[PDB]
Parts: C-alpha cells; sequence; structure tokens
C-alpha cells in the first residue's frame, strides 16, 4: 500500500513486479521503472502490466518509498551520482545488484545526504512465479523496521532470510545462478527421455514435475537428501543403476564447480569495480 | 463418487506404498483406515510408519486382496509372479489390480490371472515419491478389460497426488528412467549443491534450503512457461556473468551428458527386469 | 559369559580364515583351542604355524577333523570344495553341522555332493571377514534345507562372539561378499593411501598410519552408534569454506563414490562367474 | 575438580562435551560452552545433556580451568581481544581452531597478562563415541604437567599423542577431516551394495562393520596394510578383481589429493 520503483527495466525488475502483484501485496499502478532504452522486450511486458514506465531516473526515485536498484552491476556506480542528490530521508535504497557491496552504496550516496537507508539482496527470477529464493542485509542506517518491511515484502514470492552481507556472493552462486543450472538439467533429462522413446511434449513436462516434487519433499523433510535418495534407490533397481553412472561422471563436482565458479566470478567483478 | 467408498489395498508395505498412503490421505481422497498393506516382515521401518498413519496392515497378502477395491502391487519386479501365483485365486471380476512394479508388463501379469478367472481389469503405473507431497508424477496405461471408468478412476486418484495422464504402454520403462529415477538425481543435485554453497562459506542449513527453493522455483518456472528451457537460460545469463561462467564448467564435463545417461541407464536397467 | 563346553569344532584347510576364525573364538572364549582341529595337505605354512602354538590340534587328514567335529567349517578356496566333499562325503554323521565358508559356492552344490552319500546333511553357508581375528568381524549365514533351527541359532551365537552375525536369504550372499568380505581390502588400501598423503604433507609415516586408521576407526563407530545418514555425519566434520570441504570436493572430482561401487560390483560380480564356472 | 569451558558452542563443542561426559571424566554441569546465537541445533543439544550455556564469553572464560577454543579460525583473534582480560594464571587456554598458530594466540593474550598457558589441538569428531583421533602442542608457557593433564583428559576419549606443532596442518588433514572421507566412502560402499542387490540398512551396517574391523586389524597388527590386503587378496578372486578397478580410478591418488587440499587450506584458513 505504498509506493515502489526500480530503476531497471530488464528481467529482474519484471520478474519482482509481476511476484508482487501476482501475491496481492503491491498495486500494479503504484509501481514505476525506468530504462534509457523504452523499447526493451520487458518494457513491453511491464507496460502490459500496468507498471508505470519512464525513461527518466528521476521521476522514479520521486515517485517511490522502496527503490530497487535493478541495472547490471557496473551501472550502479552511475545511477547512484545520478540521482544521489535526490535521494530524501523517506527512501529505503535495495540493491539487486550481483557483487556490489552495501559499503559502496553507502559511500556513494552518503555525499550527498548522510545515513542513506540501504539493504542489499540478492534474489532469482522464479519470483516471477512466487517461488523465489531471497537473502538481504541491512545497511549501517537501516532501521529495524525497514529490514522487517523487506523481509514481509519479498516473502511474498519466496523464500525471505536474512543474513550476514558476507554470504551474498555465495548465495549468488547457489540460488542467483541456481535456476539456469535447473533449466540445463532440465533440457538435459528431456533430451534423455527423448532418446529412450518419449515425446518431447511429454518430456519436459514429466522431468520438471520429477524435479519440482523432489525440491517440495526436501523442503517439507527433516530427512537428509542423502536419505530420501536412498528411499527411491530399490537393491538392484532402476535408479541405482542411474546413480552409478551419474557417479561415473562425478555429477555432484560439476554441481560443486558450477556454485564456486559463480560466487568466484561475483567476487572478482567486484574487486574489478573496487579497483575502478 | 469414485472415492466414496473405495477400499485400496497394497501388496508391499514399502517406501512407494507408504508414499502413496501419505498422498492419498493428506490428499483428503481415502480415509487412513480405508486402506490395508501387507508385508512379509512387519518390524521395517515404512510398516511402523504406515501404522501410526491408521492403515491397517496384515501379513497375509490373501486378506489385502479381499479387503480392496482397487489392488496396489507395490513388490519388487522379480517378486510380482510370486505373489500372483499366490493370490490370483482370490482375484475375484470386481478388482483392479495396480502394478506400480518397474518393468513389469500389463500382458505378463494378464497373463498370470487370465488362468485363475477370464478378464482381470489391470493397470500398470508408473509414479514417484513426490506424491507423498502431492507433486508426484504419474503415468499409467490400461490393460485389455479394463472398462473405461477404470481409466477415469486411476486418473482422478492419482490426479490427486500430483501431475497424472495416460500413456501408451510402451512409454512406460522410459517415464521409470526419468522422472520414476528423477527425484533421486535431484537428490543427489541438491546434496551437492548444498556442498558447493558450504565450500564457499554457506552453512549447510541454508545452503540445503536456498539450493531446494531455486531447483523448486526453477521447475515451477518451467511449467507455467510458454518458452524453451534454452530460452530461459538465456533470462538468467548475464554477459560476462556469473551464471554464465558457471554454465560454462558445466558443459566442460559434459553436465548435460550425465542426465542423458542415467535417463537411459535407467530405462535400459527396467527392460533387463522385465526379461529377467 | 558364553562357552560350547560339549562343541568340537574343526576346519578342513587351515589358511587365513580358519587362523582369523579360531584366534576369534579362543579371543572370545567361547572355544578352547584344544577343542579344535583344522587339517591342510601343507603343514608347513605360517597359519598352520600360528595354529599350532595357539593349541589347536593339526593334521593332513580331513577324515581325521571330521571325525573330531561337531562343527565342521569348510575353510578351503572355492574350486577345492567339490574335491572335499567327494573325499569326505562319506565321513558325514547325523551330528554334523557343515558350514560352508567358500566364497561364491551354494548350498545347492553342497548338498548335492553330500546327498549322494548319505541324505539330509545340515549345511549352513556363511560369508565372513578378516576382521574375525580382532573380533570386529561382519558374518551371515543362511541355512540350509535340513538345517535344524536350532543350527541356525547356534552359529549366530558362534559367530556373534567375533563380530557382527546375522541371517539372510542366501541370494544376498555374493553381494556381501562383494562389500564387507572383500571391504576390509579396500580400507587396507585407503589406510595405505591416507598415510602416503600424511607422508608427503610432512608426517611420519607411523603416525601417518596411526592417525588414519584412528580416523577410520573412530568413524565407522559412529555411524555404527548413529541414527543419522553418513551425509549428516559428513556434514557436521565440513566448516563452511573449511579444510574438509576443500578436500571433500577433491574426492569428487575425481568419481571417488564410483570407484568403490564399482568395487562392490567387480567383487560380486567375480564371485557369482566362478560359481557359474564351477556349476 | 576441573571445570571445562567452551567458547562456540557448534559440532566439536558437542562432540567433546558427549565424549568426556559418556567416558566420566566430566559432569555435564561442569561443561559451560557459549555461542552468539543460542537458537542452534547444536546448543539444544548441548542443553539437553545439561552442559551450561550463556552468550557471553566472558562467563564461559570465569567458569573455566581448561579452555577449549571451538570457533571458526577466522573468528579466534575476535574473542582473543574480547576475553583477553579476563584469562587468568590458572587457566589453560586449548584452541582447536584449523590452522590457528600458538604464536598468534600467545601474541595476543600476551598483551594482557605474561604467561598465557596455551596448547594447540587437533581431533575430530569421533571423540563422541570415545574414538578421537587427537594431537596436541604445548606453547611457550604451558607447564609439563600442563601437557600431561591434556594428555589425560583428550585420551578418554581416543588417541591422543603430543606431536611438534608444524606437524598439526598435515595431522588436520589426515585425522582431522578423515571422518568425512570415511563417511562418504561408507555412503559410496552402500550405494555398491545396493546395486548389487542388498537393503540399504544391511549395506550401511555391513561396510560400516568391515571398515571398523580393518583399521582395528592395522592398529592391532605389526604388518604392512599391504600384506594385510595380499591376505584377503585370494589368486583369480573376487577381492583382486575389485582392488584392480580401484587402481584404474587412481582411488590412492584421490586419498593423497584429499589430505594435500585438507592441509593447503588448512595452511591458507591460517595466512588470511
Ligand atoms: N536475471 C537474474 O537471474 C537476476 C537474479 C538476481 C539478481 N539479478 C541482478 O539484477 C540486476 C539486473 O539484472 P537483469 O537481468 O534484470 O538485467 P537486464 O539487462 O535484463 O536488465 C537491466 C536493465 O537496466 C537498464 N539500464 C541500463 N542502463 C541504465 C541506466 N543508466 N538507468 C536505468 N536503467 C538502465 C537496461 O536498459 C535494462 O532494462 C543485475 O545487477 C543482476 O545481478 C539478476
Ligand atoms: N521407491 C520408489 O521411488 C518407487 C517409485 C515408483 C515405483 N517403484 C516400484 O515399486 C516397487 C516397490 O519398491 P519399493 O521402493 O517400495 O521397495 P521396498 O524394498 O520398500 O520394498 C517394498 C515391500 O515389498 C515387500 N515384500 C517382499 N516380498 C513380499 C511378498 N511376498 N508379499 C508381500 N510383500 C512383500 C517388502 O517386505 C517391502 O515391504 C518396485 O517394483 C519399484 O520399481 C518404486
Ligand atoms: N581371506 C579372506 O579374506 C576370506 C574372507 C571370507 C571368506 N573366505 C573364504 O575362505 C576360504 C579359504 O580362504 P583363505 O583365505 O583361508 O585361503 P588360503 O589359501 O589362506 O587357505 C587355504 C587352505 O586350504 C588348504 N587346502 C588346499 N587343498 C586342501 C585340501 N584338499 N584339503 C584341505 N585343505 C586344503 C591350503 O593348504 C590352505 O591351508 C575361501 O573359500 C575364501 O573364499 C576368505
Ligand atoms: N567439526 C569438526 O570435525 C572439527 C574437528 C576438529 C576441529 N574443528 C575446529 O573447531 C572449530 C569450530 O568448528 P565447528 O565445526 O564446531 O563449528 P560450527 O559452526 O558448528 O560451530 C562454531 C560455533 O562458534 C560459535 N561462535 C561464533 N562466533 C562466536 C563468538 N564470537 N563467540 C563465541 N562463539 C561464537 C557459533 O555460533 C557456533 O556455535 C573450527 O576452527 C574447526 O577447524 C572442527
Amino acid at each position: 500500500s505504498m509506493s515502489v520503483g526500480f530503476i531497471g527495466a530488464g528481467q529482474l525488475a519484471f520478474a519482482l513486479a509481476k511476484g508482487f502483484t501476482a501475491a496481492g501485496v503491491l498495486a500494479a499502478h503504484k509501481i514505476m521503472a525506468s530504462s534509457p532504452d523504452m523499447d526493451l522486450a520487458t518494457v513491453s511486458a511491464l507496460r502490459k502490466m500496468g507498471v508505470k514506465l519512464t525513461p527518466h531516473n528521476k521521476e522514479t526515485v520521486q515517485h517511490s518509498d522502496v527503490l530497487f536498484l535493478a541495472v547490471k552491476p557496473h551501472i550502479i556506480p552511475f545511477i547512484l551520482d545520478e540521482i544521489g542528490a535526490d535521494i530524501e530521508d523517506r527512501h529505503i535504497v535495495v540493491s539487486c545488484a550481483a557483487g556490489v557491496t552495501i559499503s559502496s552504496i553507502e559511500k556513494k550516496l552518503s555525499a550527498f545526504r548522510p545515513a542513506p537507508r540501504v539493504i542489499r539482496c540478492m534474489t532469482n527470477t522464479p519470483v516471477v512465479v512466487r517461488e523465489g529464493a531471497t537473502v538481504y542485509a541491512t545497511g549501517t542506517h537501516a532501521q529495524v523496521e525497514d529490514g522487517r518491511l523487506m523481509e514481509q515484502l519479498l516473502s511474498s514470492v519466496g523464500f525471505c532470510t536474512e543474513v550476514e552481507e558476507d554470504l551474498i556472493d555465495a548465495v549468488t552462486g547457489l540460488s542467483g545462478s541456481g535456476p539456469a543450472y535447473a533449466f540445463t538439467a532440465l533440457d538435459a533429462l528431456a533430451d534423455g527421455g527423448v532418446k529412450m522413446g518419449l515425446p518431447r511434449r511429454l518430456a519436459v513436462r514429466l522431468g520438471a514435475q520429477a524435479l519440482l516434487g523432489a525440491a517440495k519433499m526436501l523442503l517439507h523433510s527433516e530427512q537428509h537428501p542423502g536419505q530420501l535418495k536412498d528411499n527411491v534407490s530399490s537393491p538392484g533397481g532402476a535408479t541405482i543403476h542411474a546413480l552409478h553412472v551419474l557417479e561415473s561422471g562425478g555429477f555432484r563436482s560439476l554441481l560443486i564447480n558450477a556454485v564456486e565458479a559463480s560466487c568466484i566470478r561475483t567476487r572478482e567483478l567486484q574487486s574489478m569495480a573496487d579497483q575502478e
């Protein structure tokens, strides 16, 4: 029942706006988004939603109480310089950008007005179906109710928890990049279904249902994923035969490699940002 | 009206019998006491879980057959002919026999039971453990003498606990490799993703939660999207970014091939289980 | 406080397994060594010398072991089983319980040979392992057609004195052979390698061996006394960002898990193939 | 008589607390553990045991005679700053942290009182079943009886020996991380049994028993682990066939790689 803004009108702005309005926590008309190119396909999607669109980032700031920064990490410093003087006492600035530290944001903004209210989050694209995974850290001058408000809002579109900021790059490598790992696994599983004689449409549907179902089981269980895996693996059966071939390929190591590589690239990019 | 006075039985009181019983009762489809399950060893952890559920248990498969309208065969494939010999003379015209056993053909079951009575009503099914959270993936094929309402009853019953669709029987071995074994692939992946989070500094509990939420959310997005998995992948993969870096390391280990390998190995083993 | 005062035990074969079991039983106090007899055609083996020092009766003649024994262990190589059954089949009596320890050899095949001489041989098949020598064996057994219920009970009592023991269906025994029968060799290989790792990083070999073996022993005991999944116990060792999780990743990268699955499979398959050639 | 404290109330504090009380060396109520998060599973487990719990590390220090530092390496200098002024002459400070040097600990504590008694330790979680593998090195001001007391205490929960401090990073890689390698191996061995037709519960029991028995054999034998392997490996048989497939995957190299990777990471944990 408050005004929300997005600097950037891309994949994430759309996913979050769609999630929030689907959840009934925000009205489309109370959301404004800005982008230099008002022609992107995400901008058309946001427009069909009933979100207000403008090329001017200063309008989005003036409209908003909660302001999401939804631009690529290297654009963050530029927009902070652009609208730093327009930030007001009322604003909660929520950065969604991978890698970008609360300290870097607070430093740019504090030049214009002291005590900016800053929250850093990492979320993912499934907020669009209200099954996101979101973490946030509160800044130096965030009020206690600011983190509570943020958890309330982001909980409407998935799992939300507060973390120490020093965990966010790792979360980025796991749940931020995680959907892409799943989409790749699902395409491959469907290819396997197809190789064994299934129609593609049926293979995609069953693969995706299998992954959704397994994930829900784990979330609702008190047991270790190893135990749930044990329960599927009948002695001498089809499943244990398949698990062996995954093991022989170092399947588990690949997913460990993936989380590590995404985390390291996130950290590495911010080092370049900090040096620059 | 299908579930109004239906009695269900399970030959086998193991992981699948428990999973389906928990799902059916959670769904509100059947009262727990309207379900019976039988096993030689009544001291398994699965028999104990079923007992606390309120499900009637007995060591005698004949008693399960007499109680049941719909009779689920939930034993290892090599035990199916043994129990068909045992209780085949007790299978009346009224029974719908639902084989959940990997690989075991409708033909083989009908050949056995037809020696006792001429028109045994036989359905073959492949399902998975996530029926326990009503997010299963189920296929069924109807036998020679299954009536039109038998398939509708089966679709209604198995749709209460997740996805369900009728298929040609010749797809079922493939489905086994994809969605039957699928949850085990997911559990392995989630354990490995959590290990990745942990290597990069996340507490285990948070890493498990975030990984599972990421998979669940991505699966949901795919099911609700009109777009190809590769396109959804592209929406997460920012140029030069963390995610595309992680995807490369997955590609470098042949991640996709491993999942194809798994679906294939499970399907091939299911085919061997029937020959043997 | 167990002791079989009326039980005479014999081993046909005086090798690694006969020594391991005799040593375990006598350490357990359930049998006096002079109530044990073992036979082998080679009476100049280290295992024969070790049995002699221990107080076990030795003879070259298998018929003497049979005549001494109530419980008769067949502790010869699988391919030697048919020969010794032909040799002593006519000497089997009502009182004998024949306990085959041979890898792969079916109750069926043993019962078929002995039944030619005298019907209703009481036969039990077991799979054990060398750690019975320190009373920490892993033993399974299956009862034959003519085995009394008191026969299985007695054998479990005896074999439980030297480690874990449980009854199984005979069709699981080749797989047990691949896991717990061959298992100690997998462990000895792992301990040698872990010690080499300790030495590479600067430890004296003796300390490296002690610490590695203690780590494995302790971990195994933890799992046995825990209600938690081995994955959960692993998780508790693995501090975020820490040493352990880094080492686990390099294990995963080499397909460590697959290798152990490969080993159990290969040992089980070889066990089945050898019998298939025998039969 | 002895009061024991843990700064940190996580996996290690729980394991050691469980071991010591199971050994009958300490009454649970003579142990106090502290943690800023009192809503952890480990804290609840310690609470059920009868261990005293507090969010205040100073309370743990004042309670304790032997004070175990059971926090992550990077937290160590923070808590040394915090409670350094509360360290008394009676205290033996026992650091269990991976990689953290006696030198670094004495440097911090020596700013407050001149002769802090510091012991560095590496142990492992099987202390919970009194079969831990523990090593320790004594600091500059640790008396001979401090080392003896520590050996008596840690020997009640498993193997314990004194080493030179320069060996501890390598021990961390072997016995510190070792139980996790064993749990991985046991899970995989059980998967193998299940593949070949065994029930999971039986496969887990048998695999664990096989490992326990084999380890015990080696500890009670004067023979090389290669010779013990030979005694299981009949010519042409099942075991030698399985050993070949292990060799073909470079099984031994993987375990060497693991010990090295843990030791090297332990050395990095300190350097930064
Ligand atoms: N897509 C994901 O999976 C995901 C998930 C979590 C977090 N994020 C984070 O969200 C941020 C944006 O990601 P995305 O995928 O939506 O980016 P993307 O390119 O879709 O969208 C970026 C938007 O920023 C706009 N933009 C460029 N310059 C601008 C400026 N000066 N002022 C205002 N807008 C400008 C672009 O026109 C575009 O509309 C990144 O920092 C990323 O780390 C992305
Ligand atoms: N677990 C899964 O993920 C899953 C999913 C779909 C289908 N299935 C199929 O279900 C079947 C059962 O698998 P599970 O995982 O439940 O096996 P699991 O080992 O529980 O065993 C099932 C039950 O069969 C019982 N049984 C053995 N002999 C019997 C007899 N003579 N009479 C009655 N009961 C007997 C066992 O005692 C046990 O209670 C298999 O054919 C499998 O392919 C399993
Ligand atoms: N060693 C293990 O790890 C182990 C574990 C479990 C089961 N087993 C089984 O135990 C059996 C023996 O194994 P082992 O390791 O003790 O063998 P090994 O060679 O040490 O001993 C074999 C013994 O049989 C004797 N022998 C040969 N021909 C004979 C004959 N005609 N009559 C009597 N004795 C004869 C040999 O002289 C020797 O004393 C095998 O079937 C093996 O599968 C071995
Ligand atoms: N887990 C093992 O297998 C093992 C074995 C030997 C040594 N260690 C060492 O023990 C140390 C702790 O490992 P763990 O696995 O028990 O850690 P883990 O996180 O379970 O527990 C650490 C504990 O420290 C607490 N803590 C954090 N900050 C604190 C502070 N400022 N004051 C007091 N307590 C604080 C945490 O809340 C938690 O209770 C590490 O240095 C590790 O190298 C672990």
